[PDB]
DNA sequence: CCGACCGCGCATCAGC
DNA sequence: GCTGATGCGC
DNA sequence: GTCGG
């Protein structure tokens, strides 16, 4: 937070471009800038100093001067004053409601928490659950609770089949003292890039977790990706914990490393690394790293036996999880 | 300039 | 039913 | 909104 004022401003701007303007590239532009600046080990003294960093162009440079000078940005002040932008921004905070749905709702006169509640009829399943736990999903999860959640998940998975391997990724794997949710990578020997010898692999796990009342709701669920809600069990007479978002990703056992690299993130770190890969002539997804041919087409998967091998391919020194928080 | 900006699973819809 | 595009999210 | 060729 050495330059918290600036990164917050930029993040607010990114959110604006994304939710209201629906200008995803501008959104990422602001995010990257915010990211490179949050990483800057100095208290920025001017937009010019900031422009030296890659990702900070002329536009952001001027805004940083305005911010440093007056402690604010007129562009944002006006944005906050605009009722439609504010309503749209607010609705996009409900899981399941994106820029389009948000603007649509606002067009229908549905602009507040109260409006959503008296209009469940107009929401799809995901949006419905997102509204239900609106407040809870806003809360952070202390690492202490992430540790309790981890323990339940690994043990419950073990009970279903001893060969399952569940790895908690996301900010948790990066050493964060608090996480926005829980991310679980799952593998089983019977499921490889080569074949699927057992059906319902992800289902059995989800099922077991619902059985012990850890998983409470489902936002979306497929053969390899579960997106839902969970809650730690509370003791007698004590207030129950907030409900939490949980994502479970089943990846081919032989593609673990690409999978854990992907799920560990951060999201921006992934974007930068994938972008660098391309420049180096490779393409990286959660399953493999493949070279790009002369035609610019993905070739066959390259051999990977550790997260480091992926880093070596694109000529990047290895970065531990804790240093990938961009 | 000007195009590139990561890559993909699930839910939903239109069009057949 | 299917396929493909879109929205949304990670 | 920013960057590289
Ligand atoms: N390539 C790519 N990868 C993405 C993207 N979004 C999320 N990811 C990856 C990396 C996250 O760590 C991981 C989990 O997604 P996440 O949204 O839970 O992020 P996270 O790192 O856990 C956050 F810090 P928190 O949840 O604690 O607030 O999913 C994306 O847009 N592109
Ligand atoms: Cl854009
Ligand atoms: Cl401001
Ligand atoms: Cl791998
Ligand atoms: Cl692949
Ligand atoms: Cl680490
Ligand atoms: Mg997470
Ligand atoms: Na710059
Ligand atoms: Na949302
Ligand atoms: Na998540």
């Amino acid at each position: 937070t050495l330059n918290g004022g600036i990164t917050d401003m930029l993040t607010e701007l990114a959110n604006f471009e994304k939710n209201v303007s629906q200008a995803i590239h501008k959104y990422n532009a602001y995010r990257k800038a915010a990211s490179v600046i949050a990483k800057y080990p100095h208290k920025i003294k001017s937009g010019a100093e900031a422009k030296k960093l890659p990702g900070v162009g002329t536009k952001i440079a001027e805004k940083i001067d305005e911010f440093l000078a007056t402690g604010k940005l007129r562009k944002l002040e006006k944005i906050r004053q605009d009722d439609t932008s504010s309503s749209i921004n607010f609705l996009t905070r409900v899981s399941g409601i994106g820029p389009s749905a948000a603007r649509k709702f606002v067009d229908e006169g549905i602009k507040t928490l109260e409006d959503l509640r008296k209009n469940e009829d107009k929401l799809n399943h995901h949006q419905r659950i997102g509204l239900k736990y609106f407040g809870d999903f806003e809360k952070r999860i202390p690492r202490e609770e992430m540790l309790q959640m981890q323990d339940i998940v690994l043990n419950e998975v073990k009970k279903v089949d001893s060969e399952y391997i569940a790895t908690v990724c996301g900010s948790f794997r990066r050493g964060a003292e608090s996480s926005g949710d829980m991310d679980v990578l799952l593998t089983h020997p019977s499921f490889t890039s080569e074949s699927t010898k057992q059906p319902k692999l992800l289902h059995q796990v989800v099922e077991q977790l619902q059985k012990v009342h850890f998983i409470t709701d489902t936002l979306s669920k497929g053969e390899t990706k579960f997106m839902g809600v969970c809650q730690l069990p509370s003791k007698n007479d004590e207030k129950e914990y907030p409900h939490r978002r949980i994502d479970i990703r089943l990846i081919p056992k032989d593609q673990y490393y690409c999978g854990v690299l992907y799920f560990t993130g951060s999201d921006i770190f992934n974007k930068n690394m994938r972008a660098h890969a391309l420049e180096k002539g490779f393409t990286i997804n959660e399953y493999t790293i493949r070279p790009l041919g002369v035609t610019g087409v993905a070739g066959e998967p390259l051999p990977v036996d550790s997260e480091k091998d992926i880093f070596d391919y694109i000529q990047w020194k290895y970065r531990e999880p804790k240093d990938r928080s961009e």
